[PDB]
């Protein structure tokens, strides 16, 4: 079924980034409205470049089906081929960094290892069909509810080349340094196991509660020193990186949890566990509190 965009009633935006941009949206053909509230994504500067890497992410969240997973309601061509917009579920709960930070150590470890144990199986279903997400970071994942989260964006996502088990980007864009992997720093080489990298730097976050002086960007800074600037900053990252300084382990949190990420943040590309692992280790971590 189709969506027509004189019955897309604006409310709010939601945000900007990558190009594009994410307003909430009633869907009300009936023009009384009582139409379903979605999230609309549609391309802020839409170039030939920029509509070839939109149209991909269409076609990505499509494929995916998963209740860890934002779900791909439709697309709307009304305004035409090379203006399309992205129709998807709204969640109200907003992003698991702005949940988190608000709600702070009223959510228990327990309750953290519920959201860990579905972020791994979102991941898990996601490397199935050879997708690289490269943004996996709490700003995105949101909250269904209080029981359910789910993995969003997917407009950085690549797809692994069929005789490959790694992407790489020749000209990157605006990067989020404080959550790559050191192989994605250097050779800007991206595979499931640098979002393994990623999704120990999530278990970080969590685990910190959203803190501001204790986030990986302030850490980091703090590592290399506040006076780097620019390009000095991922210099000195990757020698850090490669010399085996790691974010600290978050105040309060369980040894065990605290291992995972550092099993995470192996400098080995192949040592690092896998997500069908991490789900596995989690339920068990669960299951014993
Ligand atoms: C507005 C913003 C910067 N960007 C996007 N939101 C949603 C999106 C899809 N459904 C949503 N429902 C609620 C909210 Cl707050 C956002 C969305 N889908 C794609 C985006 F690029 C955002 O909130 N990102 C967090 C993420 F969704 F990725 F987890």
């Amino acid at each position: 079924t189709q969506f027509e965009e004189r019955h897309l009633k604006f409310l709010q935006q939601l945000g900007k980034g990558n190009f594009g941009s994410v307003e909430m949206c009633r869907y009300d053909p009936l023009q009384d409205n009582t139409g379903e509230v979605v999230a609309v994504k549609k391309l802020q500067h839409s170039t030939e470049e920029h509509l070839r890497d939109f149209e991909r992410e269409i076609e990505i969240l499509k494929s995916l089906q998963h209740d860890n997973i934002v779900k791909y309601k439709g697309v709307c061509y009304s305004a035409g081929r090379r203006n399309l917009k992205l129709i998807m579920e709204y969640l109200p709960y907003g992003s698991l960094r702005d949940y988190l930070q608000k709600h702070k150590e009223r959510i228990d470890h327990i309750k953290l290892l519920q959201y860990t144990s579905q972020i791994c199986k979102g991941m898990e279903y996601l490397g199935t069909k050879r997708y690289i997400h490269r943004d996996l970071a709490t700003r995105n994942i949101l909250v269904e509810n209080e029981n359910r989260v789910k993995i969003g964006d997917f407009g950085l996502t690549k797809v692994l080349p069929q005789d490959k088990e790694y992407y790489k980007v020749k000209e990157p864009g605006e990067s989020p340094i404080f959550w790559y992997a050191p192989e994605s720093l250097t050779e800007s080489k991206f595979s499931v196991a640098s979002d393994v990298w990623s999704f120990g730097v999530v278990l970080y976050e969590l685990f910190t509660y959203i803190e501001k002086s204790k986030s990986p960007p302030a850490e980091f800074m703090r590592m290399i020193g506040n006076d780097k600037q620019g390009q000095m900053i991922v210099f000195h990252l990757i020698e850090l990186l490669k010399n085996n300084g790691r974010l600290p382990r978050p105040d309060g949190c369980p040894d065990e949890i605290y291992m995972i990420m550092t099993e995470c943040w192996n400098n080995n590309v192949n040592q690092r566990p896998s997500f069908r692992d991490l789900a596995l280790r989690v339920d068990q971590i669960r299951d014993n509190m």
